[PDB]
């Protein structure tokens, strides 16, 4: 009686022993990507490129060259993009947007409030800083209210979402750098921009103080957004300072995700898991990649190799037999994992016993396959943002990320140990009963020689071992 | 004569799982995952709900006429409102900082409205101010809560009120700034016209002015009205000041918490029973460390799980392994055997039997129950809320509340399925390693007296009458006798 | 020749998944319990000692934060619950939790002059208040300047400052909200007034909030600062017509890592240590803690538990394979060379002699059982101790929702991890000593009665050559 030996040089690591040698292993940790960023689903990520979110919606010129999908399921940002707010200023609630925007089932841009309806307002007013050809320019979705001829009458504007969809709008308040400069744009000086829905309420007045100059400008634009809910209506009305929306976009979501920080670009291949190094197509229940994913990923875990025993101890335990009274495998055996020598004076050879060979394969098959299925597996964007006041908000969603590393990390490496160590023995056992299960057939007819072999006192022609390894004999 | 060593037997059919096989037919089994309620909404430790019915917070505070009829107790341990109330801010606006507010009032030791700032005192003013949108039998009215400050007979002076908190409570106090529709709406209300509302305290300090803009009708009302709160500490002093566009308390709430619980959307209505723990769809009342039920829960609960099944084996494999004996050596077991676990049968020129070997089935069971107990006792279980509350401008931080609730969801659930595999797999090990022992301790004194048949059978040499048996299943025994030999 | 297992005079329990209670001859704890009652260094670093005084009144300059240590350098900060020196004059600071997290650690902090009171000729700026009393006298937040009418006439201020420090510069602000009309007068001249600052980054203007209040510390008015962090080669602008409580200094910061403040009342002691906690520092190696959860450095896992021993040993004998405390029924207390062994009855003397080759493995064996269960743990620097405001109360409770979370993941499957691990150890060396006595059984066969104790009773005569 024996047990199997091969070439393989395959370690694993069990709780009491480590580097140890054995036949067979499965490896339970996904450590390779593709190195592309791929659709989701069948669904593209949105490719901002060089440009922000801000930039975008509020169409920055140097925003033109852009895709535009009507669909997407992330967003593609760079880390410290280039072309933002061109007029300098700031962007309220920013992070919640780009939340709302991560992932996309409609998003479809309309026009709300035509630029040429605003008679008795100047509407060419641009400004150098966003210059497309040395000219100046300005967001290409907005419209700058400035005096006509002397005369800035009261601004009205509104607009019934009859769109059939949500609509995001966005507008501005423009913050003049000195009273002189308040003038010369809107005439009147105690001013005011003023927003309504059903829902919104608000009224804003320009801040107008002494700034450094970004991109030349010491003025500001503060840009504020709501959503329109179906069949609700947004009233703008102002004195002065008003930057209006010409677009709203149509928004239909979805499911929500989230952004990714990269520099590469889409390249048409499929994934149920993208990271920021590339693409994960792996049934294992554990990764190492990369912790910011987005989509349905394994456990992220700060381990180097998850290596799972199958085979067993490679020999060329609790139960005594494999590297035990059994001192070695036999390499002659490959029908299995446990069988029979047998000498005869017929002939010689290996013969594995496929009855406790099946039932120990299906075993490990089994717990390999409990390991792996056991998994449960969700849609997850794990990399959020966050404002400079909000490094606490940010710090507990770290704090959070790094509890959990921690509890699978730790798991996964005992759970690995343990279940290592098991299989071994269980390997051993199942040698020990083959070698019992013949022991207690013969009994008196044979000598037990102790190195697993039994010397028949009669003789055992080919007809009489079948009936020892089928359990008949006697 | 002869001598057979064996183990229990039953009509079982339960199935459990292990981690080498899986629908494997158990004597017995427990399990460990609750999936019950009682469909009944009750009680939190003795202490009901309070009950919303079809209002909403907001609604219930000001004083919305549609809210009369509500019960209001001095205390509750959480808070029944319906997903979309009907009854909130009949004149439409906006509440500050809500959310929190509905956090503080989830959970409430004492509770009790108090007149602070009488209507009646008012003088100078106009204080019958209503509307429409609010009415009680075709009539105009206003949140019964609240005064609605307007000019008298073309005048408004400045408003003052201020009230020290002598209730010996801390108080919520709650009030509004109201948002016409235009200038002239502002005027023929409050005649002045670059008007402010102030409030203070020893620790707020807030001057708002009114927003006065064009907006879309809501319940036929351009105008809005924004209320805000604060809590007035014991001993101190809210100051109201006003040139026009405040909507004033006449009530506070004395408010003593406690501990603080959560808010249950549900239709349901209060039932009378007791519970530790209540969900949604009913109550749960088990000692049990998992449950499936319902993921929103408030009070001490199992942790919530995305199993089917939990059931961990107990008794041994049922046949009619590692150490080789249970469906082994030993093929199958002995539905006649009913006093134990592992007994002995014995064939005898007396008569035969089933005797069970009361010390390893005594055993084998302290065993059981001290794993059960173990799985099931360690379990640390505290008081939670779960179901919270967040605004459309708080996507983030709700979205960071469920990502926290989903990856714990995950640890227990794939903690828990693995823990029963493996403890089967353990279980099932030690009922086949308990009878290898049984076998190796009888084999061990009988030795030459008795032919070892292999089935885990020991026929007898000489002959051994029932005092003889007695003796082997004692672990007495011997052995002079030999006899045979011959 | 006999086979037996070590036993000794242990009284040492652990539990198992299946008993408890059980004495064992070896154990390990796991659970580091003790600290060292001081307040230390964190890495080397000190804390910033605080004392009696708040965040606020430390950078504000509360006259009665004079005499604090302030270091260039800290790794976390010591306040008091409820410090008694903060906004001696009544008022309040904006995103006070976000900038307290800001100044949790600092890798240098210097305070610097940026805008010197002396300029500010056109503007008195002695105005000083008893609620800020030094020596009964008037004073003020020692840091900040109270811009006030000079002999009847406030000209617009103006101040602004280049950040040439080579460093981000934390600067703070103040606006001034009077009690009523005429005080805003007798103070600011003006009326109608603004307080206005900005940078690349920064827009606001605050107007002042009028209102009648109580008194806090005498006084109905308040001051309401707010803050900003200055980056290098950017400038800021103060601009008012009133109201203003301007900066006399910035801060220079440079961070780091970030950490957290310890509510405690005790002071510095000069130890070190890499966890520190508000009841002592922590020295360990151990996995598992349940000092106090309130931890800030690198700690172990804190955990529900009371014990948690790991058994490493055998079952101490005055299982799974029948031997230990089995058909082998007691164990050998004359046995010390190891845990398994021979006794050996010999016409030549008796004697115990341990068999070196197991026992050596089993030692093996267990000492990397424990080292698993030990150094597979991930450790790293938290803060646990978080701040939150007034109107964050369900923000504060996620956090606490998150950290019950972890605590009682951690409990429980330390506990069960070691009812398991416990139980496989037993068991292990159960299979030690039955594998040992089948080893010997196996060579005698024939020439030996095997007695059924775990003993062998030669048939030929077998010297200490033979054994």
């Amino acid at each position: 009686i024996g047990y199997h030996a091969n070439n393989s040089t395959e370690k694993v690591d069990t709780i009491l022993e480590r580097n140890v040698t054995v036949t067979h292993a499965k490896d339970i940790l996904e450590k390779t990507h593709n190195g592309k960023l791929c659709k989701l689903n069948g669904i593209p990520p949105l490719e901002l490129g060089d440009c922000s979110i801000a930039g975008w919606l509020l169409g920055n010129p140097e925003c033109d060259r852009l895709l535009s999908v009507p669909e997407w399921s992330y967003i593609m940002e760079k880390e410290n993009p280039r072309d933002g707010l061109c007029y300098p200023g700031s962007f309220n609630d920013y992070e919640e947007l780009k939340h709302l925007l991560s992932s996309v089932k409609h998003f479809e841009k309309v026009k709300i409030l035509p630029k040429d309806r605003w008679t008795q307002h100047t509407t060419t007013g641009g400004s150098r800083a966003c210059a497309v050809s040395g000219n100046p320019s300005f967001f290409r979705n907005m419209v700058w209210l400035t005096e006509k001829g002397s005369n800035y009458p009261v601004a009205k504007g509104s607009y019934n979402n009859t769109s059939g969809e949500q609509m995001l709008i966005i507008w501005g308040v423009h913050h003049p750098n000195d009273e002189t400069e308040q003038r010369t744009l809107y005439q009147n000086v105690g001013t005011y921009v003023s927003v309504g829905t059903s829902t919104l309420n608000k009224r804003s007045t320009p801040d107008i103080a002494t700034r450094p100059k970004v991109n030349g400008l010491g003025s500001r634009m503060e840009f504020s957004w709501t959503l329109l809910d179906m069949w609700d209506t947004i009233n703008f009305e102002s004195t002065g300072n008003l930057i209006a929306p010409e677009y709203g976009f149509k928004i239909s979501k979805r499911g929500s995700s989230g952004i990714m920080k990269t520099e590469g670009t889409l390249e048409n291949c499929e994934t149920k898991c993208q990271t920021p190094l590339g693409a994960i197509n792996t049934t294992l229940p554990f990764h190492n990649v990369h912790p910011l994913t987005i989509g349905e990923c394994p456990k992220y875990v700060k381990s180097e190799k998850l290596v799972l025993a199958t085979g067993l101890r490679n020999v060329p335990g609790l139960f005594g037999a494999i590297a035990g009274f059994i001192e070695g495998g036999w390499q002659g055996m490959i029908d299995g994992w446990y069988g029979y020598h047998h000498s005869n004076d017929q002939g010689s050879g290996y013969a594995a016993d496929k009855e406790s060979t099946q039932k120990a394969f299906d075993g490990i098959t089994n717990k390999v396959n409990s390991v792996i299925e056991k998994m449960n597996t969700q849609f997850e964007a794990v990399g959020k943002e966050f404002s400079n006041l909000e490094r606490r908000l940010e710090n507990l969603n770290k704090k959070m990320e790094d509890g959990f590393l921690d509890v699978w990390t730790y798991n996964a490496e005992l759970l690995v140990l343990m279940e290592n160590e098991r299989t071994l023995d269980f390997h051993d056992s199942n040698v020990k009963n083959l070698y019992d299960k013949v022991r207690m057939q013969l009994r008196d007819n044979v000598k037990e020689l102790g190195n697993g072999c039994f010397e028949f006192y009669h003789k055992c022609d080919d007809e009489c071992m079948n009936s020892v390894k089928n359990g008949t004999y006697d």
